[PDB]
């Protein structure tokens, strides 16, 4: 894969930019730019600029993610309370709900009906709604304890992953501990919903077999472009930047090597765009020793 660097957005009105993460909006005009003091910047991709800046949080932003239809969006932030908070995107930037304690949250996925949020080795499903709690997912005698766990659904919301364990969502139990072969990283659906892939460990969803092992995921976060054809993934850090300097692609399909894209910088995140035509990686522009970071976002054509 071939990624041509055609544009940088900065935090402008300042000497250091802070972005910390980056999503595009549901419809193609804006990317939204999370900031280390806790704001949410919107960037009109075309005419390069700020159009609008929100108030969520008061400390860096970790996570975002819009609602496909563009109403709604999710924040995480490193150690303020609310650590995530759900936003409403329409006439007036509302807090719709906060989830206090929870630091990583996701949309459900085939129906936006519900947000799952992650608190240590506890997952949390909540309804967008009300937002009130509905299940808490834990038990302590599958736990796989990862230090990095983060919970999520599978595409047609009828499973959880939760700490390297899956659980049936309408009958409320774990129906498979997945064994543990690395501290950190609890895993992910494919888009496909035939995989589960946890860490560097690829499961068949149907059978729970062992597919495949992938050293080159480990420690590795992952996203899938908009048609899940493409597979992204970046080695977190050891727990600053999350991440190193790299990140590697892979085909969706059967998980062939594509391509190792080293930018030289340390990355804080990287967001895919709906048709396919940009990433944008949020990027440390300062030197090895400087006492500042210096995040800027740049954009790359695919
Ligand atoms: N969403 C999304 C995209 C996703 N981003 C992240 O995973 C991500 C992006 N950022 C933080 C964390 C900031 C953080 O802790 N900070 C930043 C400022 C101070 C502390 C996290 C992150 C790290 C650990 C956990 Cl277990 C989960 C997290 F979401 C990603 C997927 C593939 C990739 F190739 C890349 Cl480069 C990024
Ligand atoms: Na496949």
């Amino acid at each position: 894969s071939a990624f041509r660097p055609i544009s940088v957005f900065r935090e402008a009105n300042e000497d250091e930019s802070g972005f910390t993460c980056c999503a595009f909006s549901a419809r193609e005009r804006f990317l939204m730019l999370g900031t280390c003091t806790g704001q949410l910047k919107l960037y009109n991709v075309f005419s390069g600029q700020e159009e609008a800046s929100y108030n969520c949080h008061n400390s860096a932003i970790t996570h975002l993610e819009p609602s496909r239809d563009g109403s709604l969006l999710l924040t995480s932030a490193t150690w303020s309370q609310p650590l995530s908070a759900l936003w409403g995107m329409k006439s007036v930037f509302d807090m719709k709900h906060s989830f206090t304690e929870d630091h990583y949250v996701e949309f459900s996925k085939h129906s936006q009906d519900r947000v799952i949020g992650t608190k240590g080795d506890i997952a949390h499903i909540y309804d967008i709604q009300t937002g009130n709690k509905l299940l808490t997912l834990f038990n302590p005698d599958l736990a796989n304890n990862y230090k990095r766990n983060c919970a999520t659904f599978n595409p047609t919301d009828d499973l959880v992953l939760n700490d390297g364990v899956l659980w049936d969502v309408r009958s409320a139990q774990a129906i498979h501990k997945f064994d543990k072969f690395n501290m950190n990283i609890s895993g992910v659906f494919h888009p496909n919903g035939l995989e589960v892939i946890i860490n560097t460990e690829i499961w068949d969803l149907r059978t729970f077999h062992l597919l495949h092992t992938v050293p080159a995921l480990d420690q590795c976060r992952v996203v899938f472009n908009h048609t899940g054809t493409v597979m992204y993934g970046a080695m977190l850090q050891a727990d600053k930047s999350p991440f190193g300097s790299s990140f590697r692609t892979f085909n969706a399909t059967d998980y062939k090597p594509i391509a190792t894209i080293d930018v030289k910088r340390n990355i804080f995140d990287l967001c895919t765009d709906t048709k396919d035509c940009y990433l944008a990686v949020i990027e440390n522009q300062g030197s090895m020793d400087a006492l500042n970071m210096d995040t800027v976002c740049r954009l790359y054509e695919v």
